[PDB]
RNA sequence: UCCGCGGUAGCUCAGGGUAGAGCAGCCGGCUGUUAACCGGUAGGUCGCAGGUUCGAGUCCUGCCCGCGGAGCCA
RNA sequence: UCCGCGGUAGCUCAGGGUAGAGCAGCCGGCUGUUAACCGGUAGGUCGCAGGUUCGAGUCCUGCCCGCGGAG
């Protein structure tokens, strides 16, 4: 029976079998040390004599668990046998154990197919899966049906079918993971924003539970709790940036602007979260539910200065869609295929999407969003 | 506080608020009958006089729950107020309530955006969702890590997490959902075949739990339990098709052959499931683990005569990859220079599994928005 | 296009006269290493193709990749 | 590729001389409908483009599309 590094303290004094990779080796001749990496951690293995493969070789190690303050984690294994399941032919391009430092951020990307093996490298990917797991959990408990489509339209079509649906699919920095929610029979864009506060809360919970070790391994600072998130109207934000930050802003907020509104919110409310509501019709799709004062039932979520979520209520009346197409100078009978479904009693609905990697990145304090993705372009 | 159709019996004699669509209406003058569909089913609503929107209109109904044998499901609502949240402008192309019949197969597909609203139409989709919920739940409990990629990638991720899975769309009917599993540090293909059995079991369990009503609605027949599934080597099955089924088979089993082997399994073992092991190298990808006798550590799962799973062990020795090819795949091989664990995997065709489980006429019924 | 900084060993980087050293590697040595270190030894499209020079990694010309600034963006 | 059935209201199918019927739609009637039905009414690229005929959904030449069938 195999034992994971994370379960060693329970087998202190016992004989154990280990399966992992040769993380790193230090040969002193008479005695030598093995760092053995598995999906749960790394553990020191003591031995001697016998030749060892190059690092990154698949290994089976059978030995005796022992306490030792000298070893990382306070525990080590005295080797009785070291079997090699798969030997490494050459030395790795980069010294994996000596990451993240020791290798420029760019070199790490050129050798993703092996640098990803590092503890800190894989960590974000583990935390992300946790976030997504909690994502589905909550929505499922809330009577959401997961759908599998071939984009904005299909979700909508499915609302007249299941009332509440969600999807986790790739979209086109470049190619990213998008967590899309869409629910029917709502009152207004408020219903959506409330759902997202609860959903995010759950998503973070799941990460904190099933991905604690990784979260601590990265030394990330956990955000304030996603509840009663501050709301600013696009106009209100436009004014603050101007009069208080001396940063002239256009009709649409730039990444640079959102960064500032973030820092602003962190100071006035001590909140790592910020809701920007009521965008102008001009900067939002034609299907966005319009308001009388020239704005729209929309919103963006700024987590730590970065936008991680965009959504709002859609138009559901057939005529009001044409109305919106004309006002935005667009050919109505070019959207004939899209308009069809709205001829048949479409409920008041709306949705939003979360950027998995954006969220992951700003959560773990990663330098670049590309770290939150397994294989960037 | 909204009440779903499935929760009405607990509210008899009380005042409830319903949210759904006008599934159908029967107007008899001073009295009319509404069939109100929501995500949990349809209930009969009684009223009279007032104009009712065309079918398929979004509605809000406040009324009193009442027992009545004449009513479908034994329950009906006497409405005190009928609010219209969104009127339908035109009649639907097809009479949704009168599906599946009453409309040719190819027609339902041409009006998906609305016919999908039928109870039997959406049923498979709800079930496929359950099957996938189970898929993830099990693998999660077994220390698997879910990954999100742009075949090779899954392998690379093995040296990172040892055990990974992914639920992603593929191409190669035209666009289908694939449930891919890949795990390292295995003994042989047996470890994989044993995992798939335990997996399918958990999956069908989840379908039963969370998609029970739909499974009953479609009137499907449940398969035998996926355990100790009969195994049959490619050579062995080849012979059976020939001598006992008089169906000449080439170097590769055609769909027609696979369907006959299914009927065979149901007779000999009374099993809706069947593994086909040991395929000739010639008829399997280069990355497949070769054997001494020309065969390979591969397998195919035949659910009710239809392949729903294909897999086997992969080659993990850098040299043996060129040996089974070379410099064309220079970017692929690179990872195999650095201690690749003995590994393997398989992928499940989500729609295929859902189709054959629910006895659907054709695979496209399991897909929300099929290609053409 | 102009200015500036970058392009040198598997990795990180030094430098008008052999192109050099740490880490990774190889050989030898070493019973407690935490980025072990000691000796020896291998390792190159110095960006590429042409010039000045006895001599070019260094200077000249053109061109290729990258970052920042100026400019351009009727 | 060949062969054989198909293509008519929206849907599903009737048939050498206004192109029709029930389903739903519209108007009118009905307090227990389960695919409610009674009357009235609206609804067309008869596949598309060329021929025979005084007249073609109907026949005959080519093509597009669907289903099915062949070692
Ligand atoms: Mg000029």
């Amino acid at each position: 029976m195999r034992v994971l590094v994370r379960d060693l303290k329970a087998h202190v004094g016992q004989e154990v079998e280990l399966l992992g990779f040769l993380h790193w080796r230090r040969d002193l001749g008479r005695i030598q040390f093995l760092l053995l990496r598995d999906r749960s951690g790394v553990v020191q293995v003591v031995t001697g004599g016998l030749k060892l493969p190059l690092p990154e070789s698949a290994l089976r190690v059978r030995g005796l668990v022992v306490e030792n303050a000298k070893a990382p984690g306070g525990l080590e294994v005295q080797a009785k046998e070291v079997e090699v399941l798969s030997p490494a032919l050459e030395p790795t391009p980069v010294e994996i154990p000596k990451e993240e430092w020791r290798a420029n951020p760019d070199t790490l990307l050129e050798y993703r197919y092996v640098t990803l093996r590092g503890e800190k490298a894989r960590a974000p990917l583990k935390v992300q899966a946790a976030l997504v797991r909690g994502f589905r959990r909550y929505l499922d408990r809330q009577d959401f049906t997961e759908i599998f489509t071939p984009p904005q339209l299909y979700k909508q079509i499915m609302v007249g079918v299941f009332e509440r649906v969600y999807e986790v699919a790739p979209v086109w920095l470049n190619e990213y993971l998008s967590l899309d929610v869409e629910m029917g029979f709502i009152a207004d864009e408020e219903d959506l924003m409330r759902l997202e506060e609860a959903l995010l809360a759950e998503m973070l919970e799941e990460a904190l539970n099933t991905a604690g070790d990784e979260i601590r391994l990265l030394g990330a600072t956990w955000p304030s709790f996603p509840q009663d998130i501050p709301r600013l109207t696009h106009a209100e934000a436009k004014r603050i940036l101007k009069e208080e930050l001396g940063y002239p802003v256009g009709q649409d907020l730039s990444e640079e602007a959102e960064r500032l509104l973030g820092e602003y919110a962190k100071e006035r409310w001590g909140s790592d979260w910020l809701f920007v509501t009521r965008y102008p019709r001009s900067v939002r799709p034609f299907y966005t539910y319009p308001e009388e004062d020239g704005t729209t039932r929309s919103f963006d979520l700024l987590f730590r200065g970065l936008e991680i979520t965009s959504g709002g209520q859609r138009i559901h009346r057939y005529e009001e869609l044409l109305e919106s197409l004309k006002a935005k100078g667009m050919d109505p009978e070019a959207f004939h295929g899209y308009l069809e479904v709205f001829k048949y009693g479409m409920p008041p609905h709306g949705g939003f999407a979360i950027g998995a990697e954006r969220l992951t990145q700003k959560l773990l304090g990663l330098p670049n969003v590309r770290y939150a993705r397994a294989f960037p372009r």
